[PDB]
């Protein structure tokens, strides 16, 4: 019988694109559930689902809201099989804009979504695999959880946060036969405001952050991966044999990642990135 | 002009040692506000500064809850003198166990205290500082910041949030004149029933063998809070600060050994029999 997978954020995107990579793969070893906030969303995941071709049964929707673990705790239960193989903890919220000018509620959903949410899924989840000897956990990782970038403050805080998470975890779980991975993504191909900005901000902060954004938007276009590629990466862990607990989707961040970890004391990375942003 | 200095989490530990030694300096350069979750606590602290004679008006106490954004803005505008020199972000709480032990609400307390708290912080001080052109805000953190420690899942989770977020807001704030930095600290010095039916048997043994050689890592490598309260002035009076001190160089092997790995695996290899026999 089949690989059972659990994935949230399926609405769109890479939650979406490896849900029916996955549903859809000509091994046909995979039991997907895939799983949503809203199951009005929907729409894309099961016309992408059809286009692949997905055998009946290999794909199923659930609505699953990782701010709520009772929502957690009932989509658990809806696994007919009674056990997960593989969980991919997906689902994430953005936040882009000078710390100050975001709302306290958008910097608390951003931590209880990415952060609390996660920590949600592997205490409703883990459990059964620990007592099992069996599971591949899987993380969407970032690279705005192993380097800092200015204007990403929350964003990043809550990636370095994943960072934490499952590095603690998976010095845990070596005994066990479960094996945590994060999927460190770069940009992918799939946030701010104006007097809502500048009232909360400050005049030459207010300028900054569009030459932020303006100069992202070169860095998106020069290595914005597609899903697909990304979702491979997550195929590449799940039949890894002794997977390690981070997978890199790109390269093209590895040289800030030797300069970053050459300084201990941190300010060779903020000089050099400060550079590279504005000039 | 004195340097007004404005401290979170002072009822005890680093805050309260940080808080009297400024007061207390030789110079009466500073002039300190100590800020607690709840004033009523503040007896010690008082005790403390009257032991160094911490001249009259060098040191007030406030009560400054960085749960609340209102309590951080009104311990805001009780600063007299209309601005802050200095801002340390050293609230936070602790949380120690297996994962699928900690309740729900615990565990959002940790990322509201420790991350949130310091946003809110960053978010009614920084502005002043910006328009001003001139400011240092040092943030305590933690080698659990730096490196994930088993059972301390979600504490780690937290202290790598605060990395994220001063190393974020350091590259934006070079040019502004502000300068953060994060103080690094290892450990310092200050049921079973219910562990064993929310886990399996398996890491109920792990827990134990964990919290064993947690005492003794302790016992050999814990800091008085006076020793980590003089790297904040250092970093202080440093005239061009760095993004992080450390209390301690004893873990720094550690790092580097996980910093040789970015796959991450012999970190986690490493740590596995070192931690647990
Ligand atoms: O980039 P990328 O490919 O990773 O994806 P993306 O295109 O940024 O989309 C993020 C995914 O995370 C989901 N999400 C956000 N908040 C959630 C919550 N509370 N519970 C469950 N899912 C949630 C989103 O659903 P929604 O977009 O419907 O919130 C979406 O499916
Ligand atoms: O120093 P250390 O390493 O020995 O650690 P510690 O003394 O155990 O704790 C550091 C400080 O964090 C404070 N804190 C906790 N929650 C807070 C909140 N919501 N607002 C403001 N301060 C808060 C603590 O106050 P309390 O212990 O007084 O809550 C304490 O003064």
């Amino acid at each position: 019988a089949r690989t059972v997978v659990l994935i949230t954020g399926c609405s769109s995107g890479i939650g979406l694109h490896l849900a029916v990579r996955l549903a859809s793969d000509p091994s046909q070893s995979f039991k997907v559930y895939a799983t949503l906030r809203d199951l009005k969303t929907q729409g894309r995941l099961w016309e992408a689902a059809r286009a692949l071709a997905c055998p009946p049964g290999s794909l199923e929707t659930l609505q699953l809201d990782v701010r709520d673990s009772k929502s957690v705790a009932a989509a658990r239960e809806r696994v007919t099989e009674g056990r997960v193989d593989v969980l991919v903890c997906n689902a994430g919220l953005g936040l882009l804009g000078p710390l100050e000018a975001l709302g306290e509620d958008a910097v608390a959903s951003v931590l209880d979504v990415n952060v609390v949410g996660t920590v949600r899924m592997l205490q409703a989840f883990l459990p059964d695999m620990k007592r099992r000897g069996s599971g591949r956990v899987l993380v969407t990782g970032s690279v705005g959880g192993l380097m800092g970038l200015p204007f990403n403050d929350v964003y990043c805080a809550s990636k370095f946060a994943l960072e934490g998470l499952c590095e603690s975890l998976a010095v845990l779980l070596l005994p066990f036969g479960v094996h945590l991975s994060l999927i460190e993504c770069g940009p992918v191909h799939t946030l701010g405001s104006p007097e809502e900005v500048l009232d909360r901000t400050d005049i030459h902060t207010f300028h900054r952050f569009y030459q932020y954004l303006a100069h992202s938007k070169q860095v998106f276009r020069e290595a914005a991966q597609n899903p697909e590629e990304v979702a491979e990466v997550f195929l590449t862990a799940l039949r890894a044999p002794k997977p390690t607990l981070r997978y890199f989707t790109t390269e093209r961040f590895l040289p800030l990642l030797r300069m970053r970890l050459d300084d201990p004391s941190g300010s060779n990375y903020v000089t050099a990135m400060h550079r590279e942003v504005f000039g």
